[PDB]
């Protein structure tokens, strides 16, 4: 029912999150850190936290971005999950999620930016929160890194590039390394701070085009996360 996002930039919107939130009737709120807005020190304010993306790392320095403060992040996570919050963690949100709880976040075997299939873990299929999911599904991306995996963190989706796409830290504390709640614009205004899109759109293997992103349609993944968020709050 209150459900608090974190916020990093202007390019990693809430999307979908929000429009869902919305819908179903939550009471949502936010933090924007790149406007210097301070973390929320009370658990007790919300239900579920949802932290978004970032150009940030887990491990980025205020000496690049006087406003980030990892360590902040890290600790709102561990105080959230102590409470059995509902956290959920995308890009950037989902490897300070693998921070928290206890695995330091690598890089990915292959960078991704586009739609591709992610194929559901063994694990993934027999998640009961993933039951509208098809097998094999196609999802935006947008990383160069991926999140830690702590022993008790199981993996329920895998890409072609990256190993770790959705990931169960706890009952109800989930991390999308991938991006299902984009829409058109967000991936227009992603677009736009993406330096040489075009070079690394033939260069490299999973990296599409401004064109073939922009003209995309992503119906099914809000469609699907919509099933999840349903499923996880019910």
């Amino acid at each position: 029912m209150r459900i608090h996002f974190i916020l990093h930039e202007t390019f990693e919107a809430p999307g979908a999150y929000l429009a869902w939130a919305a819908l179903r009737g939550h009471d949502v709120s936010m933090t924007k850190v790149y406007r210097y807005e301070k973390l929320p020190k009370d658990i007790d304010d919300f239900d579920m936290l949802i932290l978004m993306g970032g150009p940030q790392s887990p491990s980025s320095t205020k000496k690049e971005f006087p406003y980030y403060d990892a360590q902040a992040e890290v600790k709102l996570i561990q105080k959230a999950a102590k409470s059995e919050k509902i956290i959920v963690g995308v890009c950037l949100g989902a490897q300070l999620m693998g921070v928290a709880y206890g695995a330091d976040y690598l890089h990915s075997p292959k960078k991704e930016i586009g739609n591709y299939l992610i194929s559901l873990t063994e694990a993934g299929k027999m998640d009961s929160y993933l039951s509208d999911f098809s097998d094999d599904l196609l999802v935006g991306h947008w990383h160069g890194d991926m999140p830690g995996l702590p022993d008790k963190a199981q993996v329920l989706a895998i890409s072609q590039g990256c190993p770790r796409q959705i990931i169960k830290f706890g009952p109800k504390q989930y991390a999308f390394q991938c991006h299902l709640e984009f829409t058109p614009e967000l991936v227009a205004a992603l677009i736009a701070q993406e330096d040489d899109l075009d070079t690394q759109s033939q260069t490299e293997t999973y990296v599409q085009t401004a064109e073939e992103m922009q003209t995309f349609d992503y119906s099914s993944m809000n469609q699907a996360l919509y099933s999840f968020l349903d499923r996880l709050t019910e």
